[PDB]
């Protein structure tokens, strides 16, 4: 999948940007660490609840989390 | 969840916009008609690898439909 592999991305690079751990946002999302761990390796199928709790617990809003989808869809 | 009920009601939107049915869409996609119903009732279930799919076979591109999807959010 190549937008699961962009998807994939973003979610790693906000991480990055907010100063979490793969393990902090597991605990913030109720989603357990190995889930998230496959998430950003593109080896799980994430559902878009899944992504909302993601997003939630990345404290990004969904706007955000769109924009940059777009914007590396377009690079 | 207003992030699914969005979901959901973009790929209904632009499914109808394009002039197929759910079953018109599930035939283009080998999908079932009962799947696309239960993604345009609630999006819970929807995976990445499913959206991807689903835009595929509306030929909608993956940027346009996140601007639909953003344009709701701030509607």
């Amino acid at each position: 999948s190549f937008l699961l592999s962009k998807v994939s991305f973003v979610i790693k690079k906000i991480r990055l940007e907010k100063g979490m751990t793969q393990e902090d946002l597991a605990y913030k999302s109720n989603l357990d660490r190995a889930y998230i761990s496959g998430i950003e390796r593109n080896s799980r199928n994430l559902t878009i609840k899944s992504l909302e709790l993601i997003m939630k617990g990345l404290e990004v809003s969904d706007v955000v989390f769109f924009e940059m989808l777009i914007k590396e869809i377009l690079k």
